[PDB]
């Protein structure tokens, strides 16, 4: 006997199954973007320029979602601003100042904001008039670590104050700032954000720079083009995998597989990694079903045995459906190894197998605890929890298509630095918080808030309010993370970084397709009209 299938057919049809990129336009964009790029760059390296428009013009390009252009011209601009230390007197300046240090790890002291607080590490109620202050100081809140403790009261202190003065700011002011206050800048998902910023604020704003902005649109518009070339490879790949007939049990949601992708990176770089990635999102989503509403506990046990010896002579003691799936994951890492060949990275495919093998291995503990009724105290919850997040293996797996990626990489990675774990943390916390009534009424007792409430014996919002202290120190555990020195390049930590940002969008709130749909359509189906 079965469970009833239920689940919810592809919304998108095939309308990202095919899609011929006119050159004639792609060579107009990208010709045109070279030289907004030349005059984008002159502006940067432009002297005699104030600390305020300096840093305005950076934190623009960032929001505009070009800045990867700029990676050396900004890093210079900050390393210098850094090393100045000067001391801005203005709120604005200083929060803006502190945020884009931070975000780019140069390690700035919190005691610029000393100055702006009473004799007790308090804000000074005067600044509640300070529009452009409070909101740089609102951003500026959400990148501390657990040094700054004088920044404590700032995410409060800056969120009252904005929700009340936003009713009567101009536009797009406004619109920023109510934006904002729903999905602050550091832990948003960069494209959508800059999508947002693009059309909704930058466009309408009087005094916008035409240049950057036409850049900004061209851009976003071009890489949109990739973007969906690589959507249309992939839902091809999907489509010819035809899981949709011979797994009926199994999601449909490649499209929503690879908007995941496109948050941990967009650039156009990482196009071999995103399809790489793309693949492995859906085919654990295939998994992660089949332990989920379908196979047996007979065959689950059978399913990860041979999944841990991993050899094409083991398909033989899985049942028919197992056989479809276990093949196409030994094919896809196969896959893999040949695409690196060229390159010769294809030795460190190994590394996201182990990944696949450790979650099949908690995700039959996970059915096993289901069957049994166990209700594990947190600690144990977590030792198994964490790794079901597909974190673990979705971070290794971004890894295999960046050419820089080297064995060192790879091997700090496998230790489960403290950024990666607070990512999988955030991702686990998050999702136990949403996805807490609904596990719960299928009696699964192993469900995070449950093992939470019955372990400190408290109540179920005790509970959320407890796991959210969890995420709360883990994005502080990030940010720390990302301040230089580095242990490995900051190429390496941001889609760590990124996978936090995605599932907190995703979980804004307490479905997710119906969250993500707007965001795939602004991202993928509509360009921004120039
Ligand atoms: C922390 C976790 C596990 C999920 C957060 C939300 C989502 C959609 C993450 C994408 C990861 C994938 C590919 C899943 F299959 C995730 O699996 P499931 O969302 O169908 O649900 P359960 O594994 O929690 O049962
Ligand atoms: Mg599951
Ligand atoms: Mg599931
Ligand atoms: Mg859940």
């Amino acid at each position: 006997v079965r469970p009833v299938a239920d689940f919810s057919p592809s919304l998108w049809g095939d309308q990202f199954l095919s899609f011929s990129i006119k050159n004639q336009v792609a060579e107009k964009y990208a010709k045109e973007i070279e030289a907004l790029k030349e005059q984008t760059r002159n502006m940067l390296l432009a002297t005699g320029m104030k600390l305020a428009d300096t840093l305005n013009l950076i934190d623009t390009i960032e929001r505009l979602g070009i800045s990867y252009h700029f990676e050396k011209e900004i890093d210079d601009i900050l390393d210098q601003i850094y090393n100045q230390n000067s001391n801005c007197n203005d709120l604005c300046t200083s929060a803006l100042q502190f945020r884009l240090l931070r975000q780019h790890g140069f390690n700035i002291s919190p005691e610029i904001f000393s100055k702006f607080q009473d004799e007790n590490g308090k804000f000074k109620e005067s600044l509640a008039s300070d529009v452009l202050g409070l909101l740089n100081l609102y951003e500026a809140s959400h990148v501390r670590t657990h040094a700054d403790d004088i920044l404590e009261d700032a995410l409060a202190f800056s969120t009252i104050h904005l929700e009340s003065a936003a009713p009567h700011l101009k536009s797009p002011l406004r619109e920023q700032v109510t934006h904002a206050l729903e999905q602050c800048l550091h832990k948003g998902v960069p494209r959508v954000e800059t999508r947002f910023f693009i059309s909704s604020i930058y466009d309408k704003e009087q005094s916008k720079n035409n240049v950057l902005l036409r850049f900004a649109k061209l851009d976003f518009n071009l890489l949109q083009m990739l973007h969906k070339q690589e959507l249309a490879q992939v839902s091809r790949w999907w489509k010819d995998l035809d899981f949709v007939t011979t797994l009926p049990y199994a999601r449909d949601r490649v499209v929503e597989c690879y908007f995941w992708t496109l948050g941990v990176y967009f650039e156009p770089q990482y196009s071999q990694a995103r399809v790489m990635l793309v693949k492995t999102i859906s085919m654990i989503s295939i998994v992660d079903d089949t332990f989920d509403a379908y196979g047996t506990v007979k065959e689950l046990e059978a399913y990860t045995d041979a999944i841990q010896r991993w050899d094409i002579n083991e398909i033989d003691r899985l049942p028919d459906y197992m056989k479809i799936s276990y093949k196409a994951i030994l094919d896809l890492y196969k896959d893999y190894e040949k695409e690196l060949s060229s390159a010769g990275r294809s030795h460190i495919v190994c590394h996201a197998i182990e990944r696949m093998k450790e979650i099949v291995r908690n995700y039959n503990v996970e059915s096993t605890w289901f069957i049994e009724g166990y209700t594990p105290p947190v600690s144990e919850y977590l030792s198994n929890a964490l790794a079901t997040t597909t974190y673990y293996l979705l971070a290794t797996t971004s890894y295999l298509g960046m050419k820089s990626a080297t064995e060192q990489d790879f091997e700090w990675l496998s230790k489960n630095p403290k950024i990666l774990e607070a990512s999988v943390i955030i991702c686990r916390v998050i999702d136990d918080t949403a996805t807490y009534e609904v596990e719960k009424s299928r009696g699964q007792i192993a469900t995070g808030i449950e093992c939470c409430m019955r372990d400190y014996g408290i109540s179920t919002k005790e509970a959320m309010a407890k796991f959210q202290n969890m995420a709360e120190t883990a994005w502080k555990d990030i940010n720390e993370g990302l301040l230089r020195p580095t242990p490995v390049s900051t190429e390496f930590l941001t889609p760590i970084l990124n996978l936090a940002r995605i599932i907190e969008v995703t979980y804004i709130h307490n479905h997710p397709e119906k969250v993500l749909k707007p965001h795939i359509i602004n991202l993928l189906v509509d360009s921004i009209k120039i």
